[PDB]
């Protein structure tokens, strides 16, 4: 029972979506682990797993490498002078997390075709190895339709199942494009949730309630 | 080396706002200065109610006269929603191909600029700039940023081209900073491992005058590459 969580790009609200799904799943009595093998941009304050523990109360938080530079992992590794983890290292970590009645989320860094492991292995390759489906995090902004469609093509090209879309940030008030994009994205795939703009600044209690309301309970329960 | 028909390039981007139009102008300007006749074609233009006019921008920047449009929609949205909002239809596949085809002249370079990124719907149903490039046997020039997120977006776009056997003409960084930061510099080196980087237009290029823009454009591309596009 593994879902990778990937974005159409960087800064679409992916980590916060992982947290919101984790919270929703915890509230349906499901055990959650979140694995983020590679993390970059630590020295500017980024630790995505810690963000997920804080916001969602997840305790099973697995990772393998953290790079200080705010770059793609490969770039960050080349700059640090320290290789990336190995493909087998990543896959085995995720397989060991996997438990009955457990939702295991694997968060990429951040986009689908970013190299995560040696040599040139992507989150798509990992999804394939572990037979995971992919939840795609999207924006509601202009440009999202091309990015969503590009990602969904890349998924289907290697036969990784789409498990749906989440809009990482839903503006208030929406606007004509956001409003339109929401309908358009619902014609391309199932939108599992649209997280209210600003959800990242919520305390643990408000975040949990936002999460329980954001997802369809039956869908979430269904994952396991 | 007499080619009896035009060379066609579709000019696409990894997203919206990555500098496609200014790249079109720049390549158009460079190719003109090599003595190639250039047409620029924009079959679908949205945002006209907000002043958006990519063809006019190109004429302004490059002095290009041969500017072919077709559909214009007032709202600054994806073609499908702008059309629906205006109570208009999207063009048919055939009207796009015809607009491009009627520009044919021997030794001409025709640049076909899309709306937004590659998989934006241009014609109903789900006809995209990638489908058009297949129909007219065009290569695709892909405009990218040097910002974080670019490698994933570039590889997604390139994969989609390959999926339909549309040849990649190379990459163009639409806006290149002075000076380049660590991120920008490593992205450009990573971009060069994925594909030929044809040019990286100076940030602010859009605001140059005809004189400066022409000089910029001539320095920006390899003249062997530009010269070689019409045979
Ligand atoms: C710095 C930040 N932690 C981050 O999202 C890195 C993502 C990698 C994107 C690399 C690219 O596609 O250019
Ligand atoms: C409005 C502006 N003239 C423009 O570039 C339209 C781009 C549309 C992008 C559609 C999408 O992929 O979401």
């Amino acid at each position: 029972t593994i879902l990778v969580v990937t974005g159409t790009g960087t800064g679409v609200g992916k980590t916060v979506v992982c947290a919101a799904l984790a919270s929703a799943a915890r509230q349906a009595g499901i055990d959650v682990a979140v694995c983020k093998p590679v993390q970059t941009g630590t020295a500017r304050g980024d630790d995505d797993l810690a963000e997920v523990g804080r916001l969602a109360g997840v305790t099973q938080l697995a990772g393998l490498a953290r790079y200080p530079q705010p770059m793609a992992p490969a770039a960050a590794a080349e700059h640090a002078g320290m290789a990336l983890p190995a493909r087998d290292q990543i896959v085995r970590l995720i397989a060991d997390l996997d438990r009955p009645g457990r939702l295991t989320l694997v968060e990429g860094a951040g986009g689908l075709l970013v190299e995560l492991a040696e040599p040139g292995v992507t989150l798509r390759d990992v999804a394939v190895d572990v037979a995971a489906a992919a939840l795609v995090v999207v924006t509601a902004d202009l440009g999202t339709l091309n990015h969503t469609k590009l990602t969904l093509e890349a998924l289907a090209a290697q036969q990784v199942s789409c498990a749906g879309l989440v809009i990482g940030s839903w503006p208030d008030p929406p606007g004509l494009v956001a409003a339109s994009n929401r309908s358009a994205l619902a014609r391309i795939a199932m939108v599992r949730a649209a997280l209210p703009a600003g959800a990242a600044s919520l305390d643990a209690g408000d975040f949990a309630a936002m999460s329980a309301a954001a997802f369809d309970r039956n869908w979430v329960a269904g994952l396991v």
